[PDB]
């Protein structure tokens, strides 16, 4: 962790020098990190210069979709690690020095990323209701580090037997300071709130 | 899933171990929990009655490379060397988080925690303490001199992991070090 902390500080300073705001977006595979990133690019990509670093394996169609908006994007090679670390992006940040907002998609995992500072400005932790409504209480460590917690695909809550209000309450008990958004991209629920949070951090 | 390959090598590991009669122990705990010391004093005690192989994530050292945990693949390469061992003692990285997801193919899981890590270390790390078969609270004799509520640690562990066995241990006094043997023995 010592070498990570060192590179993490360098990533943070470099991000400060360029005025780029970086968001470490964590969550299990299927939590919907990629779609949220695309939808974001689609909504404010014209007003705001966005970079994307994708640390989950992304399909070809999704790579086309993100790159289609002329947005700078790239797969992060994570090799054998169950999480990103400051070293993985240390040499990549320069290519993104011209972005106002750098969206960093972490590995699909709710455990390993806890202890790794990437040098980011904000941490988001995404969870889908399809993961079970005890997923927050099962993973206190990761939910504690979040500045914003996204409970996702809520319009499927009933269908899957998941209790959204319990997920919200467990999140708040574990992390009293974090903003919490209940989100369903299909129905647009929570999206404006998400965008508003991004505008807040860029201004 | 992303652990698909780890699961594959874990089964393969779980086979080689069984067919060789070798029993493996995943030993987890913080960077100072005292895993190395327990292993030494384990070999010093019953290292004459049974053959003990040792792999250090922190007898041979395992290079974890860029990872924060051991994975089944690191074990798999070196398993042949220990096919003629009664007991295999695997010392995982000094880390209470990463090792949670990673089956190594082992028979038993132990998590060691020093009282010098705080009396809420247990409650802060439910995920790992939940996979333990045995939990070792170590250096207990320093609990008072450091202001750590040992009874709290236990309650937290029992809440999170009822079926797990718990031992209070201090090697400066060989406290609990004997029931640790009673455990291995079985
Ligand atoms: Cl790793």
């Amino acid at each position: 962790l010592a070498e990570n902390k060192r590179l993490a500080e360098k990533n943070r300073e470099a991000l400060r020098e360029s005025g780029t705001v970086a968001v470490n977006i964590m969550g299990a595979i299927g939590s919907g990190k990629t779609l949220l990133i695309e939808r974001t690019i689609e909504r404010i990509g014209n007003e705001v210069k966005i970079g994307a670093m994708l640390g989950d394996v992304v399909s070809k169609a999704d790579y086309e979709r993100v790159r289609r908006f002329g947005i700078k994007a790239e797969a992060i090679s994570t090799g054998k690690e169950c999480h990103l670390d400051a070293h993985m992006i240390y040499h990549r940040l320069k290519k993104f020095s011209d972005c106002d907002l750098l969206l960093i998609e972490n590995v699909g995992n709710l455990i390993c990323p806890v202890d790794f500072d990437l040098g980011e400005n904000y941490r988001v932790v995404m969870v889908s209701v399809t993961e079970g409504d005890d997923v927050v209480e099962k993973h206190p460590e990761i939910f504690r580090v979040a500045d914003l917690i996204v409970i996702n695909k809520v319009a499927l809550a009933e269908a899957v037997g998941a209790d959204v209000e319990k997920m919200k309450a467990d999140a708040k008990l574990i992390n009293p300071r974090a903003k919490i958004i209940e989100m369903d991209l299909k129905t647009g629920k929570g999206f404006e709130e998400w965008i508003d949070f991004l505008r807040g951090i860029l201004n």
